[PDB]
């Protein structure tokens, strides 16, 4: 729809960069293509495929709509085959948006190289959630999304901490519009199992071995969340929810130019969430505020500015699980879901807050550079309280641990990049270069002389949370954390045939951890990257990837002899084929992958049973591991008003002695998630449905009155999901979601510390959105 334009001639280049700029779509195009050709002016208000038209006439170029995103080509009468691959720049480094969309599939993303590349260019398993499949089930919050991600399988550490798997390996990469975080460990980390949705276009997650742009970080997955931006056009909602449990939700979100010319534009979102729960007297208040600006130094140089917060406030918070497994004479537990070990008190509340400015330029080149400034805060106020242990005992007391953890951490980032096409051999090819710097420093407080405290319970099977608060006494340690990274990477991507694009880079590291530990330095560490993508017919390719990534272990993770642990390292291996159908309106893969992990630290048994050195108690062995699976994926249209995102992924992780290893992650895993709209009389009516399912899981966990190793069991088991919205009026629709239909009683946890979280019971979500 109708749009303010001002283009005057130029290099068809800068026209179409200005073009994608102004219109607020992403324009990809060959750089050898558009080369020495020249636009025709532009001006005023127009529709944007008018515009594009306009633009265009003397170029000889010709338009393919696509959603939010439009490529340019310049056909010849000549053409000896075609060139699917084709080295493309492209205007929107982060990639095409997904807002407004209609779909559940991507368009172009850089997750895995920095390069602006579609799903099928991707020599790597990249699954997206869609801002649109957000809208549709409800997904408030990263924990919601990562249920919903194929591959990723959500247990439970406490109500206010998750963990997610794929392919073996908890997750602990996370990046923001493509920054890395710093997740070491949970202090570092408060509250990023917690973001809320509403500040995100998407969320796009890279499952192997992600070193490249990660740097230093874990096996399995990065978690890429993409900033909503703002826009050249006014307009926004108001949304306002109720669900199960006395659950209220409420979002505003506001975008467009600040002035009459555009050139300095904004976009503000606020959401406020008050929610109870199935579980017994734990209540959570989370808020975020987020603002972005735009300022357009000229029309090739942009300065954005912005920051954003959000509080995750609980009561009735647990420590590890919601209820202890076996009782004092080592039977197993019964209680009902609502069970909630927590004290009424008891709180983990974890902030986050950015601060970020970027400065984007292009080069007269073609080739575009990118300066990213951030200043991160995560912090945590935890006064935790909760029945642990071996309880009930046999006349129904049971007993508290209580211990409280306050911190902060603050992080800095520097990220520079240069992007851009060259002519090797004849052909067009492109290059990313770029360094990165990182410092964060966590600091903490935490009390566990508690001073005068009787923590019994005298009822267990009544459990309200109704215990009084003890005195914290005085500081018990002072935390003193710094994280140095400093990065340095290079991929290239070549165009070797008119079928066959390799991919050659790496990122060269400098990592030192330094406080109240004995510092940790790993020097010029050298992380490869080796792809390879092959087109079979205009549908299908294949491809092959080498990836890596290493993490410098924890100081406590020693050996015998009191030496910190080799760094734990991977290798991901990665055969596959990728299928793309209706113009990329729809894709579709399946992969066969293998993880090879070095120095994963193991326990050491054999010195642990009778230590021979009080510097080191529990002293490590570094070991080998092995994934080996496979993974099916589809998303996109399957038919007009019919969208799915779905996948299926097996696995199973071993240690080169032979034991299976994460079993608690299940060895099978399937998500399908669909919604129609109905056309005609209907067509104001959108209705979707979904369901999960997946395989056995267990735990050995010890049964320590009993003094026997125990296995507990998930049985495989469904959750169903379905959904309905009805566009009442252009400005304002309904929407209802019914979670779990069909009320299965599963498990989220057992084992954590001896002990059980439930997943959520049947839940539904009532909810009005108003766009201006
Ligand atoms: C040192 C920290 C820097 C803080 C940066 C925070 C940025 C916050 O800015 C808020 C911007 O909100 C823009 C919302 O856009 C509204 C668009 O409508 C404009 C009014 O409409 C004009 C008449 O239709
Ligand atoms: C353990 C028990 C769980 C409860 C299960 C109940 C499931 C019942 O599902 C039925 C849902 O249908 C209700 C239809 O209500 C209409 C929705 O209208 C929205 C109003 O929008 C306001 C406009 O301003």
């Amino acid at each position: 729809q109708e749009v303010e334009f001002d283009i005057p001639p130029q290099a068809l280049g800068s026209a179409l960069q200005e073009f994608g700029r102004q219109a607020d779509i992403q324009v990809l195009y060959r750089p050898e293509e558009v080369r020495n050709k020249r636009s025709s002016a532009i001006k005023g208000k127009l529709e944007p495929n008018q515009a594009i038209t306009e633009l265009l006439r003397g170029t000889g170029a010709s338009v393919d709509f696509q959603g939010n995103a439009i490529t340019i080509s310049v056909a010849e009468a000549a053409d000896s085959s075609v060139d699917l691959g084709a080295t493309m720049i492209t205007s929107n480094q982060l990639g095409t948006i997904t807002e407004d969309s209609g779909s559940y599939t991507p368009g172009t993303i850089a997750t895995a190289t920095r390069l602006v590349l579609t799903p099928r260019e991707t020599p790597q398993s990249i699954t997206v959630v869609t801002r649109q499949n957000m809208d549709d089930f409800g997904l408030n919050n990263i924990d919601d999304v990562m249920r919903h991600t194929p591959g990723i399988t959500v247990s439970a550490y406490d109500t206010d901490r998750n963990n997610y798997y794929a392919r073996g390996f908890s997750i602990n990469n996370f990046q923001y519009d493509g920054i890395p975080s710093t997740a070491r460990n949970v202090g570092y980390s408060a509250g990023n199992t917690l973001s809320d949705m509403a500040i995100y276009d998407r969320v796009e997650v890279l499952k192997g071995a992600t070193g490249l742009l990660t740097g230093a970080g874990s096996l399995g997955a990065t978690i890429n969340l993409i900033r909503k931006k703002p826009t050249h056009e006014f307009k926004g909602h108001v949304e306002l929810g109720a669900g199960s449990w006395d659950n209220y939700r409420s979002e505003l979100d506001v975008s467009g130019p600040l002035t009459e010319s555009g050139n300095v534009r904004g976009r503000a979102v606020a959401a406020y969430q008050d929610k109870h729960s199935f579980m017994d007297h734990y209540e959570r208040k989370t808020s975020v505020y987020y603002g972005i600006l735009e300022f357009d130094l000229n029309p090739d140089t942009m300065l954005t500015v912005g920051a954003d917060y959000q509080d995750n406030d609980p009561k009735g918070s647990g420590w590890s699980g919601s209820f202890p497994l076996f009782d004092s004479q080592g039977n197993r537990n019964d209680v009902s879901r609502s069970f909630n070990n927590g004290a009424k008190w008891s709180s983990w509340e974890q902030y986050t807050r950015t601060v970020f400015a970027n400065l984007e330029h292009n080069f007269a080149n073609g080739w575009v550079g990118k300066v990213q400034l951030d200043h991160k805060i995560n912090g945590y106020h935890a006064p935790l309280g909760a029945i642990m242990g071996d309880w009930p005992a046999p006349d129904n007391s049971a007993k508290i641990v209580a211990q409280k953890y306050t911190g902060e951490t603050k992080s800095n980032s520097l990220d520079i990049y240069l992007t851009g096409p060259f002519q090797f051999l004849g052909r067009e090819h492109e290059l990313v270069v770029g360094t990165s710097a990182s410092f964060s420093h966590w600091e903490g407080k935490s009390y566990w002389n508690l001073r005068n405290y009787d923590n019994t319970t005298d009822d267990f099977i009544n459990w309200d949370g109704d215990i009084g608060k003890p005195d914290w006494g005085t500081p018990s340690q002072y935390i003193d954390d710094k994280t140095r990274q400093l990065g340095s990477y290079m991929t290239a991507r070549f165009n070797v045939t008119d079928d066959l694009n390799l991919f050659l880079g790496g990122r060269v590291v400098d990592y030192r951890v330094t406080g109240l530990n004995p510092t940790i330095r790993e020097s010029g560490r050298f992380i490869p990257y080796v792809g390879a993508v092959y087109d079979l017919n205009d549908t299908y390719s294949v491809y092959a990837s080498y990836t890596d990534i290493f993490m410098p272990q924890d100081s406590w993770y020693r050996d015998s002899s009191n030496k910190l642990l080799e760094p734990d390292e991977g290798q991901n291996y990665e055969i596959g084929i990728k299928g793309e159908y209706l113009d990329g309106r729809l894709n579709t893969s399946l992969a066969y992958f293998e993880i090879h992990e070095e120095n994963r630290a193991e326990e050491d048994a054999l010195y642990n049973s009778k230590p021979t050195n009080p510097a080191i108690t529990y002293a490590y062995k570094g070991i080998k591991a092995k994934t080996k699976g496979y993974e099916a994926e589809i998303s996109g249209e399957l038919a007009p008003g019919w969208q799915v995102q779905a996948g299926y992924t097996h696995k199973i992780i071993r240690d080169d002695s032979g034991k299976k290893v994460s079993t608690w992650e299940p060895q099978d895993q399937l998500s399908l998630y669909t919604s129609y709209k109905f056309k005609g009389a209907l067509d104001k009516l959108t209705v979707g449905g979904g369901a999960r399912w997946q395989g056995k899981s267990w735990q050995m966990v010890y049964n320590n009155p009993r003094s026997r190793w125990e296995k507990f069991s998930q049985e495989d088991y469904w959750l169903v999901d379905l959904m309905a919205r009805y566009q009442i009026t252009d400005k304002l629709s309904a929407s209802v979601n019914v979670n779990n239909v069909f009320d299965k009683t599963y498990y989220t946890n057992i084992g954590f510390y001896t002990s059980a979280s439930y997943g959520d019971p049947r839940n539904l979500m009532f909810s009005t959105r108003w766009d201006f």
